């Protein structure tokens, strides 16, 4: 009865955390841009990029999750998707820095110093995106397959 409203919450985080992490954690596009990022990119070639937005209810769901999953298991998940919505920023947000930085011209001011800096952080962020929507489901489903047991009668 408590267990089973609690099988019920994990179920809907599962279900949210399935939707919202592939719209937010879009591979073909990350791939894209880092593709954007090349050193032979025409500059006046470079197009925008718009962050993915995503449900903010849902982001809240996710980002706090219930005292149904165990401390670990509660922290564990905060910590991957505060991780991951930072990370999803970062990556948007500095390939639209680099952009204006090369269309702009900058790049001729500082030998492209910012443009190496952008490239190398774009590329372990691109790896950390793709492992925190990894970890997030690995945590996940073992739990869900409890929450199926509970449901189950």
């Amino acid at each position: 009865s408590m267990s089973v409203e609690n099988a019920n919450e994990v179920m809907k985080y599962y279900d949210t955390s399935l939707k919202i992490l592939k719209d937010l954690v879009n591979e073909n596009e990350i791939k894209a841009v880092l593709g954007y990022l090349d050193q032979k990119m025409p500059v006046d070639s470079l197009p925008v990029v718009s962050q993915p937005v995503v449900s903010v209810q849902d982001t809240v769901f996710v980002s706090n999750p219930g005292n149904y999953f165990s401390e670990n298991d509660r922290q564990n998940l905060k910590e991957n998707y505060g991780r991951l919505f930072r990370s999803i920023s970062a990556f948007y947000e500095n390939y639209k820095t680099y952009r204006l930085y090369m269309q702009d011209q900058s790049y001729k001011k500082d030998n492209n110093a910012l443009a190496d800096k952008i490239r190398k952080e774009e590329l372990l962020l691109s790896i950390a995106l793709s492992e925190y929507k990894q970890v997030i489901f690995d945590i996940l489903t073992p739990i869900v397959e409890g929450a199926k047991i509970t449901l189950t009668p």
